[PDB]
């Protein structure tokens, strides 16, 4: 079984993960580069801990009993106390290809070794690892604590073994776990983001407004967020960019890119994060 | 102003747009081609009403107030009452242009003729009335009652005047009102319906099941259903259909229809409304 979980990456998406599997009962040893970044990655957790406090949830014995799990180290040996390590530091490729390296040096081949994404090929990360079989992707949602679902990406090489372990472990911390075959946008940004994609080609064509255009989604198809704005909160930046892995890794112009959500962009009119973007915000 | 609305059709949507009306304060005349159809129209609006009698809503005194205003013909000279008609009887193209050619050598020069649609284009019919700036597209959702949006489709000749007025009108009626130029899919299902596509074309891949499909866009995007079963609610014939106009309109196999969607329809496997579509079901 899997009592102790391996994390490198002590960033939002680790902590994340750290917390939902200590708020359960499982070892973390967390990892990251400095001191520093460790404990930020401790005082994150501990403060999304004293907000469930607050509302009436958990109790301040658990906040205690849920740290006490986390060894949060800034050795990359200490990973060998543990059954499986997730990495969730980068979503930058060359970077990635060296922590998996490095920590598939370290631990012995029956541990498995796992990646959080959203864009990256699980098939070609897999390949650089001395067990391919026991490589598998994850993704796990962006307020980690919270979502209760898991994209779990076989790699073509994954075994099943390695896919059923994975997929209990998920099961353990509390989220529904959908599986899907590596392939560019897996399975929810597949079919999300080229939706937001046809808003901005929309808006683009004079069809209607910004503001119209999400209603018409929000009360005509019960969604919570319009597209629009919801693609400010996302990112437009991060919207082009899937768009573009999509349009480039299944070379297929089905995939274009919206030319207004590029122009976006280069305006830098990125979103929420610049204050400007389809709609514009405060600051 | 417009204190009378005529509505030819006494079908689902009819009962519908006249209802909504009604339970506002403005005079319906309704209109379709046998008694018995008119009746079961009143039938149906009065039934709907004693539902919200029940759940505690209106008064045993507006189901009364409302039905008073609802003046339901079988002639059609009875429309010069009006100040707008609303046609609501057919998605048949020859059908729709004979009724609205009829409509429209009764009422006067300034009255202004509708259409609900959600597939036919607004310009190719206003075309045919004698004045096509007084013709307006609309398109309301399918459990009218609730629903508190509709797509005004302007044609290309539909004028600024007529917008307004009939924006007003959809204002009375208690929905907010999208305001589109006449495009194929308007902008709901032009969004919407080529995301439904997508999750076939993924189901199709082999990539996930669906019920794993469908978790993920619920749980990962907060929607209320996912677009799986969303289709076979919606029927994969009138899906078809919706991805055929999209890609036959534009001519851009962007909007290929996915295959298996092709396939489950040849094979008669429309979902809710056949028993069997992408998922099973009782009847
Ligand atoms: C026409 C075309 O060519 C193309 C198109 O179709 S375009 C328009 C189609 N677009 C759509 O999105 C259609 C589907 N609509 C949706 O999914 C909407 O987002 C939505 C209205 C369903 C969202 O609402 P929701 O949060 O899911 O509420 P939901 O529960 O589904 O509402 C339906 C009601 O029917 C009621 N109901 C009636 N009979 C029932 C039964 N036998 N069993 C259970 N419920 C029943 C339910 O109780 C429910 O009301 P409450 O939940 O308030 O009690
Ligand atoms: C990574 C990639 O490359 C590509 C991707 O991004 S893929 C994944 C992205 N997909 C997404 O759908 C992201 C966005 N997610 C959604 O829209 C989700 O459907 C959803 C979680 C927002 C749906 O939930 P919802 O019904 O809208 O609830 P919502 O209110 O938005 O929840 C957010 C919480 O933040 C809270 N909040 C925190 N600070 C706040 C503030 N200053 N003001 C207001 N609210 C605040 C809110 O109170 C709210 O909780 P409650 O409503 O329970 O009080």
């Amino acid at each position: 079984s899997i009592r102790t979980v391996g994390i490198v990456g002590a960033g939002t998406m680790g902590n994340g993960i750290a917390q939902a599997c200590a708020v359960v009962g499982l070892n973390v040893v967390m990892v990251d580069i400095s001191d520093a970044a460790v404990q930020k990655g401790v005082a994150t957790v501990a403060s999304s801990l004293d907000r469930l406090i607050k509302k009436e949830k958990l109790t301040e014995a658990d906040k205690a009993s849920a740290l006490a799990r986390i060894k949060g180290s800034t050795s990359y040996d200490d990973l060998k106390a543990t059954d499986i390590v997730i990495e969730a530091a980068t979503e930058n490729y060359d970077l990635k290809v060296k922590i998996l390296k490095q920590i598939d040096g370290i631990v012995g081949e029956n541990v498995i070794i796992a990646s959080n994404t959203s864009s990256i090929s699980i098939t070609k990360l897999a390949a650089v690892t001395s067990r391919a079989d026991r490589f598998i992707g994850m993704h796990f949602f962006n307020p980690v604590p919270v979502m209760a679902l898991v994209e779990l990406i076989r790699g073509l090489q994954t075994s099943d073994t390695t896919h059923a372990a994975v997929e209990a472990l998920s099961k353990q911390l509390g989220k529904y776990p959908i599986t899907v075959k590596n392939s560019p946008g897996f399975v929810v940004n597949r079919i999300l983001c080229p939706m937001i994609n046809e808003a901005f080609c929309v808006l683009g064509e004079g069809l209607a407004s910004p503001e119209e255009i999400d209603e018409g989604m929000k009360l005509g198809c019960n969604h919570p967020i319009g597209p629009l704005a919801l693609a400010d909160m996302i990112g437009l930046d991060t919207m082009l960019a899937v768009m573009e892995v999509l349009y480039t890794e299944f070379a297929d112009p089905k995939y274009r890119p919206a030319m207004l959500m590029r122009e976006m962009v280069a305006a830098g009119y990125l979103g929420r994060k610049t204050g400007r973007g389809v709609y514009v915000y405060s600051k």
